[PDB]
């Protein structure tokens, strides 16, 4: 897979205000692993709190999730508002509240969520050319608001959270930590992640198997 | 390794001023994979400085090493001045500046720097007892400021650093990315991992061969 060009979208960096780091570096290792390259971008916004990860409660400061996302790249990121989908053969949205949070507001609006405008406009055109999408944990959730039709997808099996998946039009199928769903006409992967892992070897066991299938997907 | 206790200090989170991402998460990884249990710590006290990952410039504000470090943890981190030497088989230490600047002040004193009394404490603990000890990428610089006898130790291959830490009474030993040193005496294993690696799957290479290695030592 040398020569192929992985997006990866980051919102933050820790799982209660970002991006789940575990998921992140898992993913970033699993590109590097089969020779690709990842091309991270992160939206040039604040984020929507920032959460003190030692107690659950919210902190009295304002961070930008551009800014926090590159302490998970190294510095080598760029805004998203930059993305160009030729540039790219597949893109991949790692979980964490962030998700949630920064990239949509599904934490608080469920099924009436909105999703960054530019989020949805690379997802749609990484669908339109037939590249394909790698969604981990709750980012899922994203999805049945991005494209107006039905997708296969799986956040686990919370029966609750596949209730507003499904309310959102759409198929909800259970999988465990170490599997992955995939809607074969739309080249869209989706696994749970931190959903049901409760360790950072189960959760990698689902990460490489997603991105695995995302790299044969691109060919 | 079910069954096994390995210690884990961490100094923030990210490279510029804690710890280095990466680095951290495929230590816990490794970790994890091998059946053993990562019990990881922080000390309790503001950074030395926070940095714009982005561009590399210093911010205005202030946080707290304890509170940054428990977003790489998931919350799952404790004061390192509760750490109990009786309850670890072996102690690890990622990179990243955090461990130039937080856990030692080796950044600005190079050779006349001093080490955090919990961290020299905590590791000259554990080579009381024998348990093993890991360092990586610059938290190396600490070792011969914690025990004043020759210790063979590697930060790869740069020649202004390894003099330094030759000065402290170190012997320094070049090592490429993909390897470990090992003193096996005093039971301790050091890999370069950052200071040479142009990706997250060369520091892997090298971080996966010194867990095996310490896991080895441990038993």
């Amino acid at each position: 897979f040398q020569g192929k060009k992985i997006g990866v979208v980051l919102s933050g960096c820790g799982v209660y205000d970002g991006t789940e780091i575990h998921e992140a570096v898992l993913t970033l290792l699993a590109i590097a692993r089969s020779g690709a390259q990842a091309v991270c971008f992160a939206p040039d916004k604040p984020q929507a709190d920032v959460i003190n990860h030692l107690t659950g409660e919210a902190m009295a400061e304002t961070r930008n999730v551009l800014i926090e996302a590159a302490r998970i790249t190294r510095g080598d990121i760029r805004p998203l508002s930059q993305a160009q989908p030729e540039e790219l053969d597949a893109l991949i949205v790692p979980g964490g509240f962030g998700a949630a949070k920064n990239l949509s507001n599904f934490a608080s609006q469920g099924s009436e969520c909105r999703v960054d405008s530019d989020v949805v406009a690379l997802a749609k055109a990484m669908h339109q050319s037939g590249k394909p999408l790698g969604f981990i944990c709750i980012a899922p959730a994203m999805l049945p608001k991005i494209f107006d039709f039905p997708l296969r997808l799986t956040i686990g099996t919370d029966i609750d959270t596949a209730e507003v998946l499904e309310e959102m039009g759409a198929e909800h199928v259970p999988c465990p930590v170490d599997d992955i769903v995939v809607d074969e006409d739309n080249k869209v992967v989706t696994t749970p992640a931190y959903m049901l892992a409760q360790d950072i070897a189960q959760a990698a066991s689902g990460i490489d198997k997603l991105v695995s299938r995302v790299l044969v997907l691109a060919e």
